[PDB]
């Protein structure tokens, strides 16, 4: 019982030794430096995010090279993320530089490019040609991140739409426009996005944060855009609207993970419904066994302030309580005054919330929602986590090359950390988005074939000992395959470290 | 299962008709006007709050009169709350204006009043005399809402303490000093507090928000300070330090309700632990069946901004999810630019979170934690709520003169609203702090004795019909007593409304 | 948990004060005497059963008059049961008095009445004309309570059937025949049964044990046979085969109660499957809220022996554990050597099993299987039982005239006894088949109208006090209707006896 | 929920392929023949029982040799059980043949051996010397299996006791005397018992059924009497009195298994309380993970009758439902007319009850009552059973030389059978008392060392395939250890059979 658990939570009891949840930082001017990055990584940064909505290929090249330099300096594996610009619906150019609007005025939204360069305070151009046809009277239009609200009145021309202004705001040249409720037939990947993805794939980005995902087909378009060179790179779809949350089931199946992009989602859907969307998306991603990132204003006030609001602390804590693997900073680390301090605060809230969680409940809730019969790979992974709770194991060790086994072990949310012994360095950086998983690399070319699992196994137990989780005599759960049939785990064994 | 509930949450389903949670607003310059108050009350305000940390008695009666005028104009019962200044530890005067401090400096904190008017950037005065004795080396001292951190190095004088400056901050004249992790032997009620409470009991304040409650004995001191004239006024203890959370069990038993004053609590205790304190305090207050309020900066950004942060929305939602009877606005409504808009947003998050809650689980969690045998009054009230879930009752009606029965029904957190038919107007406003309850007054002198509880019963069913909760043919649970017993409810009846 | 409950069952702890389960005795030569009946009633007999398979209308008249005399002598209400002879399939007359059969022989079963009086060890007559058509080769035929098994080989004539004998047995004149698996199209009520039911209805029998019920339509035929004079008499359908257990759902809806007639059922269906049928039928009758009688060989060895077998004791105990309201003796009391002793043993096993039962589980199991929204009558009855567990009530009092309310209170299986205050004497004798219900009669013509519930209420509390369940100061749950709308209960009140 | 399970039980659904429960038969005149034994073994006998209360050593080796011959002929492993005579309290000789007693008479029970050979209907001798001292007035004495009841009135001599005859019975020479509700200080092992156990350990009996176990110290006395030659033989303690049930916890810890000897227990303790003792003892033995047998008259009527009573069928079914590893026949197979038929009926009730059981509930009930942290051996075994339910495994394979691992897997009551590949033939027969287990022997001297557990693994999968449980493509859970550890299982693997 949550009520029975809460009555008895000690504010004076010691927190957990290890940190299970992961932190994702947006690299910007405040954090592009190799010294600033070595600072974020030391504070808690597991994944470096690049927002491609702005910035040149020379800028992001510097971000790629600087994160890799800082990571190699500290001897850590950090994931490189590419947040695509995505399909945009922007306004035209405004007459003499700007145009202001007052509550009551009758404005005209035209799709004829004649009003593109010449946009007055009475009529202006919009990128979307479907616009007058898709948007029907009574319906709403949001301009400049929902700052100015427009109500559709009547269709003037086959290109124009008569609108009522009900929010006093001044619009600048080619400002963004969002259409609530309506199904937008924009491309999955824009012309820039395809060139951005090409640069990303060629430069070795670990994962892609696919901006504005509405359908599962749109996810497949992104994987196709990645090609044979980007076959193994993760696709984390960003849910930014109604079509995201409506087709969440299909988008989960198609994607490698999901991001609750509360930023654009809060502009599309009503503010109060973003909590319900968060909870729904996060729990569906847990039953699925795919990573979940929470994303906007986690600790917003710390962009200028040295301490977060009471609200910002509960938001970081409850994202972890919900079941999120990751928590995200963007602007708090990109353009913020306290870049190291904000990550340090996030880490403390994560370890606190992690300690205030009933560890057995999350496993039993996920397990009981599982379809029986389970695949032998899944029944071995869930039972490995079951054994961990039973023997009170200080750590779980998994020999996963893809990361697919480590993700299915993390799916059953254990109390202890998961150590992943892998032969691929990409896997080391891709498990930075999955909870409780701490990767170790085994160089096959520099040590041996190790067909009989024993070097990777001895490597992992040694790492867990050094990191301070397991001491001599402690019991560890070990997951791999039997010397007979490999490619999926079937083996589970309980061993004392010593 | 919370996981199974979450995976089945619709962002497109309709919200609940009634609002169960209650909203408290701090009255300030932005909201002192009778028109501004009629605006808060229309937006969602159930209780008006008066922060006695500042403001004259002439100014506080201006708000008392204006709230009473706006309430009578709209025909509503709004509770009047007195948030006491409480025992304060302030510094001395900074000679030549202000003193500035740099990380590394050796400062002196003296209890000798010789440094009271003459406080330099090397030595200054502190209100607390028992300061060098209670605070031992290694310990921390927080100046100006914890902004400046100082660590005790050595005892210089029997009045002075040699300290190390931990951060860069500029201190003003008579700024606040908080002492983390140590028992402060300050009075429960200060000299100003006693005069404030006297004015409070005189002007007919419905409830007292007792600032900085450390022990249960301290709440009895406040009740004694209220006297025979303030016997019936509610005492809501504000948990502001580590002692409040340590003796929470005893403070609950002694108080009429509790407030999680996250503001001063976040300054005393580490930021991340305020979530654990919140959850613990809120759930303990539910098992006890006593109101619990959430407070510090919930929708903070809306003081300047017309929309809240993603964090602020989840904070309001999760306070309701935790089990909070109330949610509070301090400064957002006091000095805020959008006073009506912030309350309107809070009400929308409350109704959303209220809909995303598992109706039966909260009742069964609270019921199973109660000691058996139950008192006949409690077994009637819990079974009335059990009947409400069983018959799918659209509303519960209770005849409660004190409000103790309505609080005992709200304790079992029903899905429907609770209509309280009372003979006391104080009860109408005192139940603005309890969840689901919506009071109706029965003027005994203007209608009749109603010894056979029937005029009140017909009054209540009429109110529920008009407010739109119950339609013709709907079933209602009715709680009162028979003729052979009084003072406590005995009877429960399921009636089809005509 | 059953395992957790069992570990902790004390063989030395004191048993319950009251007996919740009921005992039904078959009246025969050993128990027809007014002194023998006063002996059964004193030992535990709540219902007197008359097996109409044998015995004249003069014999059963004596049984009716003698039970009524014994009941009036002891001042108790005992139910009079009529177990109908039912549709029979009997053999013809055997040549020179008998015919024997050996494993391997080829026998002939003819439907031509030419073989009725002349039945040799090679060919004999059977009552059922559908017989050769319905019974197909490979199928089984059971003669003389399944003692001799016959396998169908081929259809010789349109009246005859060639059979293989596979059990050495000697058949007598017009011995019984049972057809396993097959659907028998016999009448619901035979020519004798209709005259028997006429005698029963006219003599005032409280209930009818309808022999060999296969369909719900067959139940309606029995109620039609009872007419306007037998409108209020209970129909307890006897499940004696495959068609009984297959259409159990429909037979439950149509009947007033059910009897697991294990006797004929064990001859029809395989012996091991009678446990599964028992458990299924008993639990379905609990969710339905209709009485369940368990019936054959409860304590068989005690027909000749003064002590039962270890098996017979677990059978009586587990019938009570399953959820049976009643347990039945037939032959153990009818022709038995120890008629008083067998009932005395049954009562001791019932009180023991009643004490070893988790009282809360049976209520919560039944309640959670209930369809929500519940009728106001049901939500008040379940919540009255919920209140009883909560306040630890020593007894529940119900004002039921039909018995329908007392049966729905007993449906939620409370820990305490249920006292039924009724205005009908038939109701007093019909609640002898429902668990925990102990009836009290209120003579309307001899005391008053009592439109305001208070005489019946004071009558009940007095009865519970005298019987020793409630002492002064004890809390009682009282169920009736509000002075406004009667005919169904809506009122529930918790009162202290004193 | 058991109620929800029951309401969904099909009397027409197919039963389980394997039989999980085990059957024990008492060898007597009806079943001593090698052909009669080959008949019992073919019908269901897993363990052969020898009642040493009667019969010479010459006669008991005749059964030892015949069971071993019949087992070797059919190629099966059957356990040889020695049910000791135990400490007996018998009367003296009745002068002139027999003595008769009538209700009301004043009899004398003397401990002076002067009345040993000369015992009249007024005074007789009793074996127990401490009888007048231990038995105090008001107390009961049971003569000839409790048939004759006598109440102590007063102490006549320091050897005699004046008693009141409670019922009419005729006593024979040297009939048994049981003393209810008092601690009998008789030896654990009698002079005959020690010589019987010596013969037992000499002829290689697999298990000892220790008659009349009072304390845990008494079971250690029996283990001491077995010596170094009988170190590995199982000690199944027979609970026969009120002390056995009082010290059940300690008797469980000390013993290798338990028998609910309902026969003598039903004579000591009241008949109705034997159900509560059964349930308690059986469930405590499940949490402990030790075998538990049910015994006295389960299918009693079948000693003379060809079909059992309705009661006898529910008794066999409910013993399996309770959690009994074994069910026993004493006299039904020893002196019975239908020895093969009774075992055949028992097997059918076992498979029926086994099918009507909730597979997962028993596992989860046992698992949740176990102390955490679990030993690595136990967490492997429980998780192996957890995996079996998850993957829907058709069989579990265990390599257990002692049998301790197979008993630990059977402890978690899986849905499928357990195949035990052992290197000891004693283990093959000792596991005939544990549920689900079906042993396979691996002759180390005739095949190889098999240090890498693979020949045994291939042996087991082959056995499961042949017996028809696992088909091609089916998944099996395999439990053993790795090379780095031995003596206890460490590994668990899920393999698809080829
Ligand atoms: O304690 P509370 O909530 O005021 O109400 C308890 C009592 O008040 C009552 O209304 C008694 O006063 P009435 O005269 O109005 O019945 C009863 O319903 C009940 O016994
Ligand atoms: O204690 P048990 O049941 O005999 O078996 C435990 C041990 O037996 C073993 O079979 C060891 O002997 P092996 O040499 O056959 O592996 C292991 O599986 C296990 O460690
Ligand atoms: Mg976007
Ligand atoms: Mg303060
Ligand atoms: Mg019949
Ligand atoms: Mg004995």
């Amino acid at each position: 019982s949550q009520l029975q658990h809460n009555i008895g939570l000690s504010i004076f009891e010691p927190v957990a030794k290890h940190r299970a949840n992961r932190i994702i930082c947006t690299i910007g001017p405040s954090t592009q430096s190799v010294e600033a990055l070595k600072g974020l990584m030391k504070s808690g940064m597991s994944v470096a995010r690049m927002n491609f909505s702005h910035g040149s290929y020379e800028y992001h090249q510097t971000t790629i090279n600087n994160v890799r330099a800082a990571a190699a300096e500290l001897g850590l594996h950090i994931g490189i993320a590419l947040d695509t610009k995505g399909p945009e619906i922007r306004t035209g150019l405004f007459k003499d530089g700007e145009a202001t609007y007052a509550p009551g005025d009758t404005v005209l939204v035209t799709t004829d490019p004649a009003f593109e360069k010449i946009g007055t305070k009475e009529k202006f151009y919009v990128d979307y040609p479907q616009l007058p046809n898709v948007v029907r009277p009574g319906g709403l239009i949001y301009v400049d991140d929902g700052v100015l609200t427009l109500r559709v009145l009547s269709k003037e021309d086959d290109c124009t739409l008569k609108c009522h202004v009900n929010n006093h705001h001044r619009l600048t040249d080619r400002k963004g426009i969002n259409l609530p409720g309506c199904e937008v037939d924009l491309p999955a990947v824009s012309e820039k996005d395809r060139k951005d993805l090409q640069f990303g794939v060629e430069q070795g980005v670990d994962m892609i944060f696919a901006s504005f995902i509405r359908t599962a087909d749109q996810v497949r378009e992104v994987r196709a855009a990645l090609g044979e060179k980007g076959k193994d790179t993760l696709i984390i779809s960003k849910i930014e609207n109604h079509q995201g949350v409506q087709n969440i089931d299909a988008i989960i199946e198609a994607s490698d993970g999901i991001m609750v992009a509360r930023g654009d989602l809060g502009v599309e859907i009503p503010a109060e419904k973003v909590v319900v969307a968060q909870m729904c998306i996060i729990s569906k991603c847990n039953v699925a066994g795919k990573p979940v990132i929470c994303a906007t204003q986690m600790l917003e006030s710390m962009t200028t302030n040295p301490r977060p609001t009471r609200a910002e602390v509960t938001d970081v804590a409850n994202a972890v309580f919900n079941g999120a693997d990751c928590v995200m900073l963007s602007g708090e680390t990109a353009k913020g005054k306290y870049p190291n301090e904000v990550v340090q605060y996030m880490v403390r809230i994560c370890i606190e919330a992690q300690s205030a969680t009933h560890d057995s409940v999350m496993f039993n809730s996920i397990k009981n929602l599982q379809k029986i019969p389970m695949s032998p790979e899944e029944a071995v992974c869930s039972s490995a986590v079951s054994s961990a709770f039973e023997v009170q194991a200080k750590a779980i060790l998994v020999l996963s090359n893809t990361g697919r086994s480590a993700r299915l072990i993390s799916k059953y949310r254990p109390n202890c950390p998961i150590i992943c012994a892998t032969t691929r360095l990409l896997t080391c950086r891709q498990l930075n988005v999955t909870r409780s998983v701490e990767s170790v690399y085994y160089d096959v070319d520099a040590h041996g074939e190790d067909n009989d699992r024993e070097k990777r196994v001895q490597l992992g137990v040694d790492w867990a000992k050094t990191k301070g989780y397991v001491s001599a005599g402690d019991v560890m759960v070990i997951v791999h395959a039997d010397h007979s049939v490999k490619g999926y785990p079937n083996q589970t064994r309980l061993v004392r470290v010593r």
